[PDB]
C-alpha cells in the first residue's frame, strides 16, 4: 500500500520483518529480515529470486523445542531476532508484522503489514518459501507424515497421520492437539533415545501429568 514510504527517509536502514510457521502443530518458526534497496514489483518462487538479487536478507528459526519450553509468542520473538542477528546490514529500525513485538532494533509493528509494506511482503515471502523447502525435508524424513503438503498445519490428513503413526520429536508436545495424543510411554521413549532434551521432557511431563 506504500507504507514504506514513510520510513524511507528518518529512519536509518529500515528492515521489514516476517514469520512462517507461527500456526503449525510440527516444525520450527523461520523469520526472515529483509533490506530492499532495488525496486520489486508460483509468483512466490518469482518473487523470492528477485529479492534474492535486490536485498539483504537474515533468516532466524526457533525450535518445536523453544516453542514447548518459552511459548509460541517467545519463540516468534526469538525467531525474529535471530533473523535481525543474521542479516549483514545492522537495521536502525524495523517494521514487523503483527502486533505488540519488541524486538532488539527499535520498530513497528503493523497488523496485516504484509499487505501494507513492502519490506515485510518480501520477509513474508522469503520466509514462507524456506519454510515450505524444510518442511518437505521433513517427509522425506517421516515419509508417513505429509509435511511436503500440509507443512506441519493442523490439517485433517496431518491429524490423521499424528493419531495413526503417533507424534514426532518435531511436534509442539505442547499444542492441545498434540499434547491430548502423547502418552507417557511414548515421551519417556524421547529422552531415552536422545531425541529431546531433558528440559523438554520434564516440561512436557508436567503438561501430561496435570491433566
Ligand atoms: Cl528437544
Ligand atoms: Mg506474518
Amino acid at each position: 500500500m506504500g507504507i514504506d514510504e514513510l520510513y524511507k527517509k528518518e529512519f536509518g536502514i529500515v528492515a521489514g520483518v516476517d514469520e512462517a510457521g507461527r500456526g503449525c502443530l510440527a516444525g520450527p518458526v523461520v523469520a526472515a529480515a529483509v533490506v530492499l534497496e532495488k525496486e520489486i514489483e508460483a509468483k512466490r518462487e518469482r518473487l523470492l529470486d528477485e529479492i534474492m538479487e535486490k536485498a539483504a536478507v537474515g533468516i532466524g528459526i526457533a525450535s518445536p523445542e523453544e516453542i514447548d519450553l518459552y511459548n509460541i509468542f517467545n519463540a516468534t520473538k526469538l525467531a525474529m531476532n535471530r533473523a535481525l542477528e543474521n542479516l549483514s546490514v545492522k537495521p536502525s529500525f524495523v517494521l514487523v508484522d503483527g502486533k505488540g513485538i519488541e524486538l532488539s532494533v527499535p520498530g513497528t509493528c503493523l497488523v496485516k503489514g504484509d499487505q501494507k509494506s513492502k519490506l515485510i511482503g518480501a520477509a513474508s515471502i522469503v520466509a514462507k518459501v524456506f519454510r515450505d523447502r524444510l518442511m518437505s525435508e521433513f517427509h522425506r524424513m517421516y515419509p508417513q507424515f505429509s509435511f511436503h503438503k500440509h507443512k506441519g498445519y493442523a490439517t485433517k490428513e496431518h491429524l490423521n497421520e499424528i493419531r495413526k503413526n503417533g507424534v514426532l520429536p518435531i511436534h509442539r508436545l505442547s499444542f492441545e492437539p498434540v499434547l491430548e495424543l502423547l502418552t507417557d510411554d511414548l515421551l519417556r521413549e524421547f529422552f531415552e533415545k536422545g531425541l529431546i532434551s531433558e528440559n523438554r521432557f520434564e516440561r512436557i511431563l508436567n503438561l501430561l501429568g496435570a491433566r
